[PDB]
C-alpha cells in the first residue's frame, strides 16, 4: 500500500536465502555471522515499522474486526499463515524448538514484535486481553465431572473442592514445583474450574508434600522457572511466559470473562473470587510473582521470597509492574536488580505477607483465613481495589513492552 | 436503532407487573422471579442504550456541555427527558417510604446512568467540574459568614479564627454519624471555607459529645448512620455520590469558580490546605476523609477502621486511595478483613502524621495550623495531588463505583 | 481566525504602552501598579486561551510538523520571533535578567504558559520530550576525546571512565555543589557522555572534596539551588528549572534518544544505563531530588536529606511527582510541605537509601555496588521498572502543570 509490507517481504526473503545457503550455526565464520545478524535486524526493524501503522488492520483480518476472540497460540498461528514472514510458522518454530537455545535464529522475537504492537493498540489490546480471560476449552470440558466429583488430578496441580474452597495443590514433588508449559496449562485449567464452579466461594493455592530427598515430607511452594528447560529451549515465549501472565495470573486479578449467559452479566461480565496463598519453604521466581496478586498471603516462619530472575538473564514476569506498589522503588530494585532475598520473619516480609506462623499452627491459620472472605461485599471491594491498584491501561502497556523486552532476553548471550 | 424502543418496552413490562402484582413481601415464588426477570431485562437495556448514546443523552441535558448540572438536577432532568431511563421524583418518593428490603431498586438505574456518564471522556470531566462548583446554599450564606465569622448548621459548626476555617462536626447525640443532612452541611462549610478570602487553612474536628457513654469527650466520626441505611434513608445520589464528588473532591481540588477574578487563567479552582484532628476514633466514612487531608493528628487513644465491608457496602473512595497510603496488603487487611489500626501502633504512621496525648493535643493542633500558610504550600500540594491521583484515575473509579455501590445498596447481606 | 490572536496582540500592546509610559518599577504609584498588574493579567489570560486551541498549530510551524527536534532554548526563541507577544524575545529577557527579581515584569511566566500548553498536547508534548532526550551538541563534540582519554574536566563536574564506570564527581568545592545554569549544562553533558561511551557500563554520581573552611577535606553531595542567584534573578525558568528536569534528570531515567544508527534501534531507540549515587554530608533540595531516579543509593552514616524548597517558596522539581511512590503521601507531605529532614540512620531513611555505611567503609561499599549492575538483564529490568513506576503520560502531565506553577512561584512575593 505504501511500501512497508513489500519491503518486509523482501527483508524476510533475504533471511530465508541466507539461512538456506549458509553453514549451520556453529560452523559459520565471523563474516557470515555478521551477514545473517544484519539481515535479521533489517527484517525485524521492518516488522516493527509495518505494525506501527498496520497493526489494527492486521488484527482485524485475523479476528473479523474484533468479533472473534482468539487466544495467543491461535492468534500467532493465524498471523503466520495470513501474513507470511511477519511471524514464524508452526514448522519454523518446530525447527527452533529442536535446537539448543544458543543455536536458534530467534524467530520468537518476531512474535514479541507482533504481540507488542497488538497490545499497544487501544482497540486490539483490550480485545486480546479479554480473549485470554475467557475459559479454556479444557476447563469447560472437565467442568461437569469436577462439579460432580469435587476432585481433579492433573500432572502439576491437584484440585479439590472442600467447604466451598477450591484447593489448588501444586504437586510436582520431584522438582519443587518448578514451572513449565504443562504447569501453566494445569494452573489455568484449575483456576478456570475454581471460578466457574458454583460451589466454590474462595480459592487456595499451596504447595504439596515433596518427594525429592532434600525435601522429603516437606511442603514447598515454588522454585520458579525450570532452568533446565530454559537452557534446552523448552520455555516458550507465547505458550509459557505470555500465557501465564495473560491467562491464569490475570484471571486471579480480574476473573474469567463469560458469555452473556446469566443474570447480572450486564454489571459483572467476569466471575472473580478471592484467593489465598500459603507459602511453605520458599517462593522463588515465578512463585514469588504469584504472591503479588492474592487477597491474603500466609507463610511459614522458615520461608523466604526471592526473584533471582535477574542474574538468571530474564524479567520476572509482571513483578516489575506490581512490586513497587507493595515495597516501593528502593526495595523492589533490591529484590529484582540485585537479588535480595526476603525472609518471612524479617519486618519487611509484611510488605508481601499478611501472616507468618510457626509450622505447627500453619494449617489451622490457613483454615481460619478461608472463612473470612465469603460475601458479595468482599467481591465488590476486591474489584474496586484491583481497579485502583492496576488499571487496564497500566497492565496493557506493561505487557506490550514486556512481550518484546522478554523475547530479547530469551535470546541474549546471558 | 430500536435501542431506545426496546428499553421503553422493557420498562413498560416492569410498570405493568408492578401495577398488577401484589405488594412486595406477599408475592409468590413465581411472581418474585417474574419481576426480578423484568428488572434484569430493563437494566441490561439501560446499560447498552447508554454504551452508545450516553454522550447524546448528556448533551441534550446540558446543552452540549454548556450548562453545569449537579447530580440531583442531572438525574431529575434525565428522568423527565428520557422516561424509563432513570426513576422520577415520584417513584423515588415511593421507594423512600419503604424499608430497603421492600424496594424495587430503582436507584440502580441511576447507578447505571452515572456510570455511563462518568465513563465518557467528554461528559465525565464536565459532570465532575459541575460538582466542584459552589453550592447555592454556600453562595447564599457567604456574605453573612464574611461579616460574622460564624455559621451554626445542623451537623457542622463553621467558625473563622486567625485565618482558620474551623469545622466542628457537632452531632453530639450520635457520634457524628453521617446522613444526607451532614453531607449538605459539610459541603456548604467546605465551600464557605474556600470562598472566604480571610480563610487560609481549614480544620476538621469532632465536637464534644453528649451521649452518656461519651459525655464531655470529643469524637471524630462513627461513619454512616446504620439505622438510616436499614430504613432506606441513605440515598445513592444525594449521599453516597454527592459526598465523593462534592465536598471530599473539593478538599482535594478546590472549588471551581467563574472566570471572575485575576489569575483564574492559572487557578480556576480555589484550593486550600486542610488539617484533620481525630478524637476517639474515625470509623467508615470518617476514616475515608483522612486519606484526603494535608495533615492528620490523632489522640493516643484513637483508632481507625473501615467496617463498611462487614456491613455490605464499599467504603467510598478508600478502595481508590488506601493502597497509596498503606500498600495492597494492609489495604486489604483493613477493607476486606476489617482490620482496625490503633493510633499508637507503628502502622498508624501510614495514616496519621502526629499522635499526641490528650493533654497536649489542642496545642499541637494549633501549631500545625500555622505551618501551612503560604502560596508555596498551595503550589506544592496541588502538584502532589495531581501526582497522587490523576483526573482519569478518579473518574474511572467513581464510574464503576456508581454502579457497584448501587448494587451493594440492594444486596441481601445489606438488607440486614 | 477566531479572534484570539488579535485580542492577545492587543493585550500585549496595552502592556507595552504602559511599560513605555509608566515610571520604573520602584517609582510607580498604587494606582499605576494595579493598572499594569491588570494589563499583564489580561494578556496572560489570553496567552492561555490562544494556546488552548492553537498550541499544536503553533508547535507545527516551529517544528515543521514535528519533523525537527528543537530543545527548550531554541523552541522558546523561535516562538518569540514567529509569534511576537506570545513569549518574550531574547531582547526582553536580557532586560529582565539585568534587574533584581522584585523589579521584573515577569515575562518568564509567558514561557511557563507556552511550555504548559505544548506539554499538554498529546502530539507536541512527547515530541518536545524526545528532543530533550537527544544528546547535547557539546557532548557530541567532546565524545571522541572522552573515548580516547577517559577524562573530562568541566566547571562543576569532573568525569572519569574507570573499570567501565562513568564517575561523575560534582566538584564545586567553594559552594557545596550549589546548582546553577552552568552545573545543569555540565551535568547533562557528562550524563550524555556516560551513556554514549561504549566503554561505560554503569554511572556513579558523588560529591567531591570541599575547600570552603567549614567543610575542608570533607565530601558533600549537594546543597541544592543557588539561593544567591535565585534572589538576584540568575535562575532561569527554561535554561535551569525546566532544562534539568527534561534533560539530564530525565536521561537518567530513560536514556538518550539516538538516531537510527545502530543494530537494535528498532527495539531500543534510547541508550539507558544503571546509576549509583553516593551521598556524603547531605543531599538538600535539587540534590535530594536526584536520589529519586537512581538505581542504587548509598549514604554516609552522618548524612541527611531534605527538601527545604517549599520553605524557600518554590517547588522541588519532580519530587512532588516521585516522592509519594517512595515514602507515601504522609511522609512526602512532611518532607515537602513542612520541611521534614530525614537522617541516614533513622528507619525511614531506607525509603530513600539502600545502604548506610560508616565513613571508613563507604568507599569500598561504593565499589562493591558498582560491580552488581553489569548485565543486559539489569537494563531490561530497570527499563520495565521505570515504565511501571512513571508512565510517559504521568511525567508529561506533571511537567506541563509544573512549567506554569513553578514560573508563578519564581515571581511570588514570598520568594522576594
Ligand atoms: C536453593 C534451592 C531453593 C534449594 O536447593 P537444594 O539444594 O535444597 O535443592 P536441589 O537442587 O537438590 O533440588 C532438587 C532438584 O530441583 C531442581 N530445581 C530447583 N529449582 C529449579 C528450577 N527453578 N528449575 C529447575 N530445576 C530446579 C534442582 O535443580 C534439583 O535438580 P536435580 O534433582 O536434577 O539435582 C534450589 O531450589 C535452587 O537452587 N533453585 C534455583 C531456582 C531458580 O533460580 N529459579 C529461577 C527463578 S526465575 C523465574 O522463575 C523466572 C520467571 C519469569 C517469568 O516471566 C515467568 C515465570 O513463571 C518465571
Ligand atoms: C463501636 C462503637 C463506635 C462504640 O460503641 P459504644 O458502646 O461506645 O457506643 P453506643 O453504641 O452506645 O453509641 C452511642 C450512640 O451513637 C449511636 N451510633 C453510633 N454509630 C451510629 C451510626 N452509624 N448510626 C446511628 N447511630 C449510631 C449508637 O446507636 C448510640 O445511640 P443510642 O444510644 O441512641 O442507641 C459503636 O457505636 C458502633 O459499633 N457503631 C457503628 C459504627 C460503624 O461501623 N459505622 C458504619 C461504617 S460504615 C460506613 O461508614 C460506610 C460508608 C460508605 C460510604 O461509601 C460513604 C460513607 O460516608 C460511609
Ligand atoms: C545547611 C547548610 C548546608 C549548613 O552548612 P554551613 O552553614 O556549615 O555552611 P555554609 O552555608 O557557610 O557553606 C559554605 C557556603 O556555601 C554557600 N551555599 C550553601 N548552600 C548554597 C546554596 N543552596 N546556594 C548558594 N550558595 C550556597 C553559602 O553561600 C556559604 O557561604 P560563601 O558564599 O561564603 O561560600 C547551609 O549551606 C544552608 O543553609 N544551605 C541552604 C540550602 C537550601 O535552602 N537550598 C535550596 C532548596 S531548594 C531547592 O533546591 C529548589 C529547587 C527546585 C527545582 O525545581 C530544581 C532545583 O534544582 C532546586
Amino acid at each position: 500500500t505504501d511500501g512497508l509490507w513489500a519491503a518486509l517481504t523482501e527483508a524476510a526473503a533475504s533471511v530465508e536465502k541466507l539461512l538456506a545457503t549458509l553453514p549451520e550455526h556453529g560452523a559459520r565464520s565471523s563474516a557470515e555471522r555478521a551477514e545473517i545478524a544484519a539481515a535479521h535486524d533489517a527484517a525485524r526493524a521492518l516488522r516493527v515499522r509495518f505494525l506501527d501503522t498496520h497493526a489494527d488492520a492486521v488484527y482485524d483480518r485475523l479476528t473479523d474486526h474484533r468479533r472473534v476472540h482468539l487466544r495467543l497460540a491461535e492468534l500467532v498461528e493465524a498471523a503466520a499463515t495470513a501474513f507470511p514472514g511477519l511471524v514464524p510458522t508452526q514448522q519454523q518454530l518446530a525447527v527452533e524448538r529442536s535446537l539448543p537455545q544458543a543455536a536458534k535464529e530467534g524467530h520468537e522475537i518476531d512474535q514479541g514484535i507482533f504481540l507488542r504492537a497488538v497490545l499497544r493498540s487501544p482497540l486490539a489490546g483490550p480485545h486480546l486481553l479479554d480473549a485470554m480471560l475467557r475459559p479454556t476449552p479444557r476447563a469447560l470440558e472437565l467442568l461437569p465431572e469436577f462439579v460432580r466429583t469435587g476432585e481433579v488430578e492433573m500432572e502439576a496441580v491437584h484440585l479439590e473442592r472442600r467447604d466451598g474452597v477450591a484447593r489448588l495443590t501444586m504437586c510436582r514433588d520431584d522438582r519443587l514445583n518448578a514451572e513449565d508449559g504443562q504447569q501453566v496449562d494445569d494452573m489455568e485449567t484449575a483456576v478456570d474450574l475454581a471460578l466457574l464452579d458454583p460451589g466454590v466461594r474462595v480459592g487456595l493455592l499451596r504447595g504439596g508434600v515433596m518427594s525429592h530427598p532434600r525435601y522429603r515430607g516437606k511442603r514447598v511452594f515454588s522454585a520458579g522457572i525450570n532452568l533446565k528447560y530454559l537452557s534446552q529451549g523448552g520455555i516458550s515465549l507465547v505458550d509459557f511466559l505470555m500465557r501465564r501472565e495473560l491467562g491464569y495470573i490475570h484471571k486471579l486479578v480480574r476473573g474469567v470473562l463469560t458469555n452473556d449467559d446469566r443474570p447480572g452479566w450486564w454489571h459483572s461480565p467476569r466471575i472473580e473470587k478471592p484467593w489465598v496463598a500459603a507459602v511453605d519453604g520458599f517462593a522463588i521466581g515465578g512463585g514469588a510473582q504469584l504472591l503479588l496478586v492474592f487477597d491474603r498471603v500466609l507463610a511459614s516462619s522458615d520461608a523466604y521470597f526471592s526473584l533471582p530472575c535477574a542474574k538468571e538473564g530474564i524479567i520476572p514476569g509482571a513483578a516489575n509492574l506490581r512490586l513497587g506498589r507493595f515495597a516501593g522503588p528502593r526495595v523492589s530494585r533490591q529484590v529484582i536488580l540485585e537479588g535480595r532475598r526476603i525472609w518471612a520473619k524479617e519486618p519487611e516480609a509484611r510488605l508481601l505477607v499478611d501472616e507468618v506462623v510457626e509450622p505447627d499452627e500453619l494449617d489451622a491459620a490457613i483454615e481460619r483465613s478461608l472463612t473470612r472472605l465469603d460475601g458479595d461485599a468482599v467481591l465488590a471491594n476486591r474489584r474496586m481495589l484491583n481497579l485502583a491498584d492496576e488499571s487496564p491501561d497500566g497492565f496493557r502497556a506493561y505487557m506490550a513492552e514486556f512481550a518484546l523486552m522478554q523475547a530479547l532476553r530469551l535470546y541474549g548471550h546471558d
